[PDB]
């Protein structure tokens, strides 16, 4: 089997991207973000404290004649912004695209942080992450991919997110019209149940490229790029003006500038990000200074690639028994 559905923006500054997922019979279509860098399917539902759901679509359980309780099972996720959610969990039939897994355990919110609430285009998170990191308590639950993976074509999925502009996730082939020359399949380790890799170096805009070691994971459900100090400070060092903003929250830069590219390794081959996908747009509205889409990571603990770096590729999740990472450019 495969399925292919669209992911959209959900916002002029691609702040993140959500896909229709039917849920349940009838079908139940919520919009969610799928996020490689967790393993939970939670959704907005019936169950949601009523003062912290604020435009969402909801996922009524009672509403599904496929169904069920899991019962005595809960689930309770902390993300790495500070946002938290946590309730109780049914198993329903799942579709993405036309790709259907029965069974899946769907997470029903009872409770939301405000940032989850404050979002009303984000039904829920739709996690790709290895099923390691799933929270569901006392039985841990498999991710829809985990799921789906044997009975897929070629057990992989593949992310193909737009600037400013729709994309594509597929389930189970890889269309190899929708990039240039050729994939670079590089080593993944699954020890912290993330995708992990390691770059092999980067350039800023058309400057020299320093082959360094970068080890950092492919997350589609964080928005920035966020990489060392030393390699951040490089980028906005070409930047006049720019500089680290304790008070804003990360690098800022004037809202004149044009941006350098900025290129990152996988194995001998390079990724080239545009220097407009670095570009956040105003810190508030009406301000002239700019909030950059490349930050540190120090004080994460981990380097992360996300939507500004996979943005400007096509991404392969493989998840044959020995997973790998595939990027090409586009």
């Amino acid at each position: 089997s495969t399925g292919s559905a669209t992911t959209t923006p959900i916002d002029s500054l691609d702040d993140a991207y959500i896909t229709p997922v039917q849920i349940g019979t009838p079908a139940q279509t919520l919009n969610l973000d799928f996020d490689t860098g967790s393993s939970d399917l939670w959704v907005f539902s019936s169950e949601t404290t009523a003062s912290e759901v604020d435009g969402q679509t909801i996922y009524t359980p009672s509403k599904s004649t496929t169904a069920k309780l899991l019962s005595g099972a809960t689930w309770s996720i902390s993300y790495g912004d500070g946002s938290s959610s946590s309730g109780d969990v049914y198993t329903d039939t799942v579709s993405v695209g036309g790709l259907t897994v029965t069974g899946q355990a769907v997470e029903s919110a009872k409770k939301v942080s405000s940032s989850f609430t404050e979002d009303s285009t984000i039904d829920g998170l739709l996690g790709l992450a290895f099923s390691t990191l799933n929270t569901v308590s006392p039985t841990q639950q498999k991710t829809f991919f985990d799921n789906a993976k044997a009975s897929l074509d070629s057990p992989v999925f593949t992310a193909d997110l737009g600037y400013h502009a729709p994309g594509t996730y597929n389930f189970g082939f890889i269309d190899t019209t929708a990039y240039t020359g050729s994939i670079t399949y590089t080593a993944v380790s699954t020890k912290q149940g993330f995708w992990e890799w390691t770059s092999t170096g980067y350039a800023v805009g058309s400057g020299t490229f320093k082959s360094t070691s970068i080890d950092g994971i492919a997350d589609t459900g964080t928005t920035l790029l966020y990489l060392p100090a030393t390699v951040v400070s490089a980028y906005w060092a070409q930047v006049s003006g720019a500089k680290s903003s304790s008070s804003v929250g990360g690098y800022v830069f004037p809202c004149s500038a044009t941006l350098p590219s900025f290129t990152f390794g996988v194995g001998s081959a390079r990724i080239v990000i545009p220097g407009d996908y670095i570009d956040f747009g105003p810190i508030s509205t009406g301000s002239s200074s700019c909030f950059g889409g490349i930050q540190s990571s120090a004080g994460i603990g981990i380097n992360i690639f996300g939507d500004v770096a996979l943005k400007a590729a096509f991404v392969v999740f493989n998840g044959a028994t020995t997973p790998t990472l595939g990027f090409a450019s586009k």
